DNA sequence: GTCGTTAGTTGTGGGACTAAAGGATATCGTGAACCGAAAAATTAGTGTAACGGGTATCCCACAACGCTAG
């Protein structure tokens, strides 16, 4: 609960970007797209309600 | 020589599997003793009859004419 209620969820989505921007590794550019997705999810379900 | 990277396994985990009818199941093991709670049953106590007028209603019966003289 936390956790969860500090996080910044644009914040987290530009650092998840920079991350997969500049990451040599092909499996951590997944790992970073791949939590990208669900945190973009929950920023355009905060637009509707 | 040593460290991060990529691709191809390999093991492991989560998710599918016509339609119609019908549709009954049986379900162990035990430790004691006292207190409290409320739900129930048993027991103890009080009683009328006709009368005066006057008047409201009911049922029950009957009436509600015809002629003659001053």
């Amino acid at each position: 609960i936390d956790l969860l209620a500090r996080i910044d969820l644009e914040q987290l989505s530009y650092e998840l970007r920079h991350k997969a921007n500049t990451e040599t590794s092909k499996q951590r550019k997944t790992e970073a797209l791949k939590r990208l997705q669900v945190v973009e999810a929950l920023r355009e379900s905060q637009d509707n309600r």
